[PDB]
């Protein structure tokens, strides 16, 4: 379908007014054109907030090839707007696992020849793995790697220890305006909006359980508390559990004594018989096991917010229990049956997004004003690695240039200022008598690298 | 009489210390530790300094930070026969007499191994005046910020070959005091000092650090329309996200000193100004004389130079209602008839809240403060310094911050105190993230 | 009517919905066998939706027969009526939308072939049935026991009609009830406003500045929705008492006019306050509460929404000839404030409106969630049983002049609905002890509070 | 040490700007002198803000005598300010009840002869019953009685039902400035202050129980939630218990299945072993029983914001459990020991506000700016009753003139407008065209008499 081209154009115009920090590059850095001949490829979710990134990159003179990393992430009006520039590009939502690979494989080929790529944009680390294992000759003129999310970073870390890593990498996720802006406040806007779009229930007075208290979990739990639920949290890391205790929640283990023995007798079935909704944030293997999932209340909602679907055991339910569909990203799953179910039965569960990313699945995603801070960091990081020309310096210099890297604080503050001025806010200036007092210039970093904010 | 009663309570609202004690009892991993302690006596350290010496340990204590010394803890200790006074002497001449009768009891010096210095002032004399004793030490524990700068630069300058460990950078130390300590204490104190209605009016808070983050919620949760001022763009970014309004006392924020630079329109509509930063002259005198009538002035930022009190004293007169609350009148240096319109009010002295209205935070907040240092001590005594050869030490030299493992063991007992429970991992699951069932779950770059 | 085979989808659509109405189901289960409504004959005219079908299916389960239609023109969901019609109850709600059918539907509802029907109860949804019953078929008024109405506009008509003597059989209104008013007004918009905003514009709602005109019972719910998301909001009002509550709840009270008076000249507008507001919400029923001069002073790229009923609460007539209109999505619009004759797409000074003075909650939403609509329909089921026990119609002509009166819903029947809604959340209420009740002076069965208690 | 009266006056003299309506009362009726030396007797727990009313009454030309209502609310330093103004007072904190009742009868009799009285102020009906069972020849002289609180309205209605009530009264709880303003926000502002001032504990992450969800219940719950607590709500009325679910609170019952029958096995020992703070807000005879506190967890803290001490079975705690006083307002209650104890026990109890009322027993109490409207209507009701002089009416007409009435609309609207202007708000004036259309006068009653506000 091609109708959505005009609709996305109006949304982008309103989106541009909502991203003052990223739009500043189109006026300041459009003069010297820092990026010339930087052939790169990208992979993160495609929303209207992603469209302006490709727009500015094309405007500055760079060219990209792009793809989505999750099945239920694509916004059909955002993808059509980028295709309106005449590029033949294919991307959509709701495809099988085999079709998901077929799009990535089309990205890195041009009718027979691999792309002459120099840098990458990869979240999760999927496309990272294919290029190392399947096409060893792709990484021959690569300068760096730009990674957005946490799951990718762990993919990068172990590959340094084994020596398979061959090029330096930058971790944009560590910037303060990414993890303290996108992970925390991004999910708070989107979670409860996505939930109410699917079930269309009244959230006031119900009970919910959230697993994990990381940066995503904080915003998710706030997004549910601000609607009127009663929320409880579980955690393995005592620091996060302490934060949960001091933020006004209750902490509990879904297994007896907090020890997952493996048998059904170790499940605290009493407490799980009073829970109406489950959200999983951990991004780990099997944090919602099949033995747990058979002890929940009738007509209970299950959803996942982590990047991968290893959090809930959807494999067991497909082999034992029956499935029926209500609407996209909504399912009904009866118990004690495989061949069929009674039409008037009341013993069933309901699943959202099939255990995948729910807020991009059942909703639009994070607002345009939040991704502004997460994208200027990426664009600045792209420059900071291009001029170094890692493909050209001699191997005698390569052995010392391969080290951990991250953007400095001044480049982050130059984005934070333009974001703050977008709201109509004002930032004061220090007199010289005060600037010399604290050891910080009138213009420069006000905090060290150890500061946690 | 009453000084013996609070000890039972003090044992009762410290879950972590008693949990560690009952975990390590029987085994007694450490016996006859030679900690020479000098941190200020407080109501929480009473048991582990008087019970042990009553059973027969017979180890003396002292107070380095005399300004923070409280007579209540000393009176609680005084119920025993230990010759300790901790009196408010405040004179050096009589103080030297007390010192000499403590180091030696039976005529011989005691084999002190570690000094508990959190001031870093006497640590550069005596023990370094003759290096004979310096060959038998274990470590050092300092808490004050910018006070360890002396240790750090006389380490880099090359006059020390001893690594130092910092207790302040611990994760549990940051959130308990910087963020969660202020949110509980500010809202109670601001109302306790004046008994006003924090609803419908407008307030102005300066800075959006950890203290500012804690203060803004303590004011906004009651219905006060709060505004924030900040020089750091990142803190202002967090200010805009939490739902606050960011403004500037100066026209476009440029402080020229002339009267035509102050935006006097806003200052006449604002009902409160409070300072949370640590910078100098943040409350300027030019905007001080252009506030709305009958505003309240507050300060918590540990610095007395934030508000221009000198200009205020030389131009405006005070009224001493009591030594705990001060009123100030803007009519002139004297001559108020009975009650006028032009006046302001000050909390305690303008300097600190800790002048006597309230001390610190409730014991549950300060549970972790003393918990980290005792684990730092237990870690050092597990291994003997003289048994490690000096060869391979010089072959592998590095400086490392406190391991995350010791801090997690603090929070486990403290979460268990509230009634929660923490799930144990499975061997198959723990290999996906690359950390064992008990190992540190986060890298050192991760910001909690 | 379309396909009868598609009623199967409506069947399971009702079945899934049934899980979220505990009160209706509790009253259905408890009254089985006792049969309160045996022999009753009911007429209904409420707009046909999913929950409406629940109302019809729960009325017929207790032993009553019903005939149904729709008072409204545009409000009809064809899926739900098919299920009930297949179940075996005569239904006549469809989307004709033609003037010829409007005259045909009214007489056909009661008269089928020339022989009048033996009606005994009426449910009206605005007062249309009440008018035609007393004015055009007075011959059958002797057999009707009473009428129940849930809308205030029909209540005023009913009361004005009472004085003229045209009313002949009693009626009961339910709008003033607690479980009707608070659920329909406050919780209804608190859940829906911020959901409707975020589906329309997708804007980062936290950090921006909003204005709310009015603090009525709807206004409080609309104002609480925004403050929990992360905005800053302002309140404007004309009533001193209800304005005093906003100051205590943590707001700031302002006016769009200088000194509060409106002389009608350009100098009376406060531009120091309208220049920073990007969201304005009107929660009144009055006319022209937002004048054309406020629309010339608003900040660029602002959002306006109306939650009343009329296109006359805000000055759309001033924008109907001076400004240009452009459509963004199904129900959001752009209004460019640079002129009339043409406009480029890269304009800055435009404005954004939601549904222009019309319903915002039927255009792209399903309105109130199904749990609140439980409380509106479960109040009307108890009234019909109450009127049935009184037995007005069969009384002698002498005693018919003493029973006739207008009365509000009794407090005890009000408390019955609330009991079976708390148990839907798993809530367990406490039962009074005989020793305790006599100390307070209320019955163990209830009620517990006076009739003028301000809830 | 009476000399604290100077400090009391100095504290009192700076609270004038918080009460605009009470000031405007003088700025409107100083030129008429309505009381003209009328004799006003009353009873209420006195404070600085009641001292403002007392000094206003004295400045209006009258002379009053005043007694205390609660043991803990003497406020010797605050009462000394009025005591130095020639008005004798008889109160002493911590006094035995026999001395208090001997003091109460002291002011009734002056030189062996009953003092003159024209109006009476009352709190809780304690003085009214004394007047009705002692010197019954006193009621005929009194012209009117002004009283407050929900309980007092019930007492007056019961008296009217018995038919023995004379000298009609005026109900002030009906007015908005007293019901939905004083009752809700006074607790929300004072409860946390009092408990944190008395106990100094941390009020984040713990569990508490609040019984009843009326106006005072609707107010006291928010202060606990905003401090980070997780609290539970129970009540007997379905209507008010429904509101708790919609506000986001959780509903339980101390008894199994909701049926109480008086046996030890009928209570639910599960939830009671978790709650640590109990605030009871019903003002009844018995909301908790003897066996409720046997299942209570160790070291809980008790509270009472009702009207009487009946709501705790203090008689049960007196016969079997010994009391030993160690610290004012905070002392220990043992659970199993009698006439002796072991050296150490972990099973004692912590008490606050023994039997009597919190806040104004352990703190300053209700603040000044909130109680502007209450005292404003308190004075204006006396003015209104004075505008309907008695002892001039026809004898045959007196029988049919007696009726029950409530304060009209415009007076309360003017009081509210006075309070609005004190915060800086501006109220819009309705246009003449909008008066014709809606059908309300420009300044008259805007709400129908049945509005629930
Ligand atoms: N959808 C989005 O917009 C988005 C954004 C960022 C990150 N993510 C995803 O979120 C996930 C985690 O993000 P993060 O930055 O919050 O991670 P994080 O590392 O900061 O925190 C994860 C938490 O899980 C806890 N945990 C681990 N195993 C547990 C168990 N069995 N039970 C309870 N707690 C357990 C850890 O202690 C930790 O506190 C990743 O999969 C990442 O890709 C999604
Ligand atoms: N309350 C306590 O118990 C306690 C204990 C120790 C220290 N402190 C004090 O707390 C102070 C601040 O605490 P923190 O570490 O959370 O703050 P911080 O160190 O994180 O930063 C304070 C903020 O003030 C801002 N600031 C500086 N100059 C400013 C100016 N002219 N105008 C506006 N804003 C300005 C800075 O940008 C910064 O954001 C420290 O200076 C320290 O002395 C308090
Ligand atoms: N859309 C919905 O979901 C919904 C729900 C219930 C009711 N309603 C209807 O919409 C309206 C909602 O109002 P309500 O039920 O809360 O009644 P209400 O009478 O309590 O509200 C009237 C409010 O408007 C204020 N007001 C009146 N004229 C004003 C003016 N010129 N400027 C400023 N403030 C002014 C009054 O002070 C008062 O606060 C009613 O007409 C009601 O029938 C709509
Ligand atoms: N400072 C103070 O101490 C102070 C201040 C103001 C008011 N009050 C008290 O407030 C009370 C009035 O509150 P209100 O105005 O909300 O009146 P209210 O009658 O509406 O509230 C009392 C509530 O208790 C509930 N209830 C009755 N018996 C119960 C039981 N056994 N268990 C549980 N719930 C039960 C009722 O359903 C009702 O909701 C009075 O008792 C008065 O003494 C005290
Ligand atoms: N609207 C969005 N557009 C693009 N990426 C997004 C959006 N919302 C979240 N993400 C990214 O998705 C990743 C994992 O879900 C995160 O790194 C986050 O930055
Ligand atoms: N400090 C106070 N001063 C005056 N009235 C108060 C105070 N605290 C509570 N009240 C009132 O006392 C009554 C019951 O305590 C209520 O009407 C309440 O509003
Ligand atoms: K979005
Ligand atoms: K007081």
């Amino acid at each position: 379908d091609i109708t959505l081209a005009a609709w996305g154009r109006r949304e982008l115009i309103i989106a541009e007014s909502e991203m003052p920090a990223l739009m500043g590059l189109r006026r300041k850095y459009a003069g010297q054109q820092p990026l010339k001949g930087a052939k790169i490829l990208g992979c993160i979710h495609m929303t209207i907030q992603t469209g302006v990134l490709i727009e500015t990159l094309v405007a500055l003179g760079a060219e990209v090839r792009w793809s989505s990393c999750n099945i239920f992430s694509t916004q059909d009006q955002a993808a059509a707007a980028i295709a309106a520039a005449g590029i033949p590009v294919f991307a959509w939502k709701g495809e099988t696992e085999e079709e998901y690979e077929w799009c990535i494989e089309q990205t890195i080929l041009k009718d027979g020849q691999p792309w002459d790529a120099n840098m990458v944009l990869d979240d999760g680390g999927d496309l990272t793995e294919i290029l190392h294992k399947k096409y060893p000759q792709m990484l021959e003129r690569i300068h760096g790697i730009t990674e957005e999310t946490t799951t990718g970073v762990h993919r990068l870390l172990d590959m340094l220890k084994n020596g398979t890593l061959k090029v330096p990498a930058i971790n944009v996720n560590d910037s303060v305006t990414k993890s303290k802006n996108d992970n925390k406040y991004g999910c708070r806007h989107s979670l409860n909006d996505a939930i109410k779009r699917g079930t269309d229930h009244l959230l006031s007075g119900k009970q919910a359980l959230v697993i994990g208290y990381g940066d995503v979990g904080k915003g998710s739990s706030q997004s549910l508390r601000q609607e009127g639920m009663i929320v409880k949290v579980a955690e393995v890391d005592p620091i996060c559990a302490m934060q949960a205790c001091m933020d006004g929640f209750e902490v509990v283990s879904p297994y007896k004594n907090g020890i997952n023995d493996g048998t059904e007798a170790s499940i605290d079935a009493a407490l799980l018989g009073k829970i109406d909704l489950i959200v999983t944030t951990t991004g780990n293997v099997n944090v919602c096991d099949a033995n747990m999932l058979k002890a929940l209340k009738k007509r209970a909602v299950v959803c996942n917010i982590g990047h991968f679907d290893n959090e809930i055991d959807t494999a067991f339910m497909r082999k034992n229990w029956a499935w029926e569909e209500v609407k996209p990203q909504v399912h009904k799953i009866h118990r004690t049956g495989k061949d069929g179910f009674d039409a008037h039965n009341d013993d069933y569960l309901i699943l959202l997004a099939e255990g995948r990313l729910v807020n991009l699945g059942n909703a639009t995603g994070h607002p345009s004003r939040i991704m502004d801070g997460s994208f200027a960091n990426q664009v600045l990081a792209q420059i900071h690695l291009f001029e170094q020309k890692y493909a050209d310096l001699p191997a005698a210099e390569k052995a010392k240039r391969l080290s951990v890297e991250v953007l400095p604080k001044k480049l982050d503050e130059e984005v934070a200022l333009e974001m703050v001025k977008g709201f109509g806010g004002v930032v004061t200036q220090l007199t010289p008598k005060q600037a010399e007092y604290i050891g910080v210039s009138v213009e420069g970093p006000f905090k060290p690298d150890t500061y946690r904010y």
